[PDB]
Parts: structure tokens; C-alpha cells; sequence
């Protein structure tokens, strides 16, 4: 059987969240305590997530969309709360999945265009030529 | 035949790359002004993109391999640039599909389980309890 923990393993959980939630033991007294006071849908969602990261990739699909119906679909039984920007890019995640593959290379590099491409463009001799026409 | 664009519609194109972009002689303008510089891979790959997310659903994963291939695989012939950030996102998207559809929310709800669960279950007679004996 386990031994009990040492007063300084346990007062190392109080030094940090990391630290709490890579021990074994630790990560089960930070879950137990927050299921006590019906407030664990939020790490719940985080340790679901890092479960997703292990998963066999044919099964990726199916448990994305198991993580979405428990914690972030209308009625979600442990549903959470996120800012407007997380929920949106998660949202288009589950509904389509792969399309938004780029979205932040695509506005890097958009953003990028602005200020080179584009310029570039509206002071080179064929933009004028056009306007003359 | 299409008529020449009026000094009004080329005139357009100078408020903004989005004027530019959303008249297609305007796009086709300014990727030809692109092309002659050799400096058009930033627009191409926006341009895929765009296409992209058109695209039924089925074809995703083969379209996205396919811009993968030729603007940011090794040895790409439309190499582009990206920061670190975005280039990270990116590869993780292309090469594990769907694995991280919850990495914005999931990095919005341990920051959050920072300032709110974890003091919380540290405050607690819980975890003081344990400290005491
Ligand atoms: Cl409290």
C-alpha cells in the first residue's frame, strides 16, 4: 500500500498549481476538494483536454466531440465558461473540423500584407498606369 | 468582353487591401503586380485559404495536406514565412488533426483555475487541515 504523504510533499502543493497538479496525490485532493463545493467542471475540462493529447488519433473525432457534448454544447451537463474569442475558435474547431487549420497563419500573414504587399502595390507604375485611363 | 475598369473602380482599390481583395479584377491586379516581383507566395497562400474554407468537408484533409505541401512542408515551392507561434499551431493542425481544437480554451481555463480554483482549494480547511495534521 502507499505510504503517507511527507508534510513536505503536501506543503509543496501550496507552492504552485504545477506543482499540485503533477503529483498523483495532490491532483486528487485539488479534485476531491473542488467536487465537495460542485466547482470542478473547469479542471475537468482541463484534464479531459490533456487525455485528448494521448488518445489514438483514429479516435480523435469521436472524443472531441464526446468533450464538446459534456463540458461546451447547449445543455452540457458540466458546461463551462470561456471569453468570446476561445468559444468562437473552439466552435469552428468541432463543426469543422480541419477548416480553420491556418487561421492563425492566415491572419499573420494578412496582417503582413498590409503592411508590404499591398503598398507595394498602390505605389507601383502598373496601379498608377490602371488609374491614368 | 469585359470593359476597362473606370478610373473610379481602380481609384477603389487605394481605401483599403480588402477593397482591393473583394473586386476580382482588383485581385487579379494586384497578384500580377505580385507575380512580377517574385514576391507572391504571401497572397497565394491567403488566396488558398480563403478556397479552403469553400471547400466541402470530405475534401478538408486532403485540401489541407495539399497547402501544406506547397507553401510550408520542407522543400515547399511556395515557401512562406511565419512566426514561431503561428508555424507551431500550424504543423500541430496539419499533423495531428483535430488534437487541438481545445488549445485556446484550455489556455484560457488554466489561467483562469490559477486565479480562482487553485487559491480557493489552498484556502481551504481541506487542504489546511492536512497542513495542521
Ligand atoms: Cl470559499
Amino acid at each position: 500500500s502507499m505510504k503517507e504523504p511527507s508534510q513536505q510533499r503536501v506543503k509543496r502543493w501550496g507552492f504552485g498549481m504545477d506543482e499540485a497538479l503533477k503529483d498523483p496525490v495532490g491532483r486528487e485532493q485539488f479534485l476531491k476538494f473542488l467536487e465537495s463545493e460542485f466547482s470542478s467542471e473547469n479542471l475537468r475540462f482541463w484534464l479531459a483536454v490533456e487525455d485528448l493529447k494521448k488518445r489514438p488519433i483514429k479516435e480523435v473525432p469521436s472524443r472531441v466531440q464526446e468533450i464538446w457534448q459534456e463540458f461546451l454544447a447547449p445543455g452540457a451537463p458540466s458546461a463551462i465558461n470561456l471569453d468570446s474569442k476561445s468559444y468562437d475558435k473552439t466552435t469552428h474547431n468541432v463543426k469543422e473540423p480541419g477548416r480553420y487549420t491556418f487561421e492563425d497563419a492566415q491572419e499573420h500573414i494578412y496582417k503582413l500584407m498590409k503592411s508590404d504587399s499591398y503598398p507595394r502595390f498602390i505605389r507601383s507604375s502598373a496601379y498608377q498606369e490602371l488609374l491614368q485611363a
